[PDB]
């Protein structure tokens, strides 16, 4: 009759060990998901930082490219004015 | 005297070709930056999607883990009640 | 006649300033590309680390899930053996 | 005496339902980990693609920047040669 009592005790112990082991498995999987979510968050914030910086970057880039284009315009006008004054002196000498 | 005129023309042509080549280089670098920014944006949005989904995930997970724990509680109480009634029958038989 | 000399000097100065400014622009764009490439490399290596770890993870997970399943099997067999011995005692008492 | 039989049956049913629910939870967590691993893999491969392309990019960039520098050198030499021939003509005229 202690047969049944011992068998119910084994049922209890088996159930307990199975439940604790499944809790361990579950927890480990949850922690993996947590750490991957955190890594993704970190990367996402870094990309946000870069994309927010690029607007100020473009403002500065626009200022500099405008100055660059103005310089090219000046250089072209100057080589043209020079070629013109040379065409003038050449004919003054043709006299 | 056409020496100077031709030399100023070469200056013009060299300047023009250098300016167009530097524009090509500049544009290519800008397009690389654009495409990398776009890739980063896509990844960032995907991470946002995942992290926003995980909250609903956790709501569902909580409901299911609560049901699970309630079931374990029921199983423990039942094996205990069973062992107790067996301890009762065993003594009733000891008579 | 110093007109032309001064004008050629201005051409030289304009060309020099334009070239240095375009070098600055170019360099800044190259450095942006560099830093973004480095960030991508860092992220890529981190993902490599995670994906290489997950194989060992799965080995451990398999060991634990096998133990879990064996425990469930034991619990089922035990509750069945118990119900059977109870069906036996019940009839022994029906006598 | 059917009390114990019914109670063992309830233990069996509770255990079965708890085990199936924990399997569902476990599976859902594993599938989340799978899908996140796959997303990370996709991103990692894309970064690999970009970083492998940038080497050919740099080869082309080097060719173009070398041509650019050669052009600047030509422009400088030409404006210098021009200023020199002008300094020559100016003195020939000073006579």
């Amino acid at each position: 009759m202690e047969n049944l009592l011992e068998e119910v005790e084994k049922a209890k112990v088996i159930a307990d060990e199975a439940v604790k082991l499944q809790k361990e498995i579950d927890k480990r999987c949850q922690h993996k998901i947590a750490e991957m979510v955190a890594l993704m968050e970190k990367h996402k914030h870094q990309y946000d930082k870069i994309i927010e910086e690029r607007d100020s970057e473009l403002g500065l880039y626009k200022s500099k490219e405008q100055e660059q284009s103005s310089l090219r315009a000046s250089l072209e006008i100057e080589l043209s004015n020079l070629k013109a004054e040379l065409l003038s002196v050449k004919k003054q000498l043709e006299i």
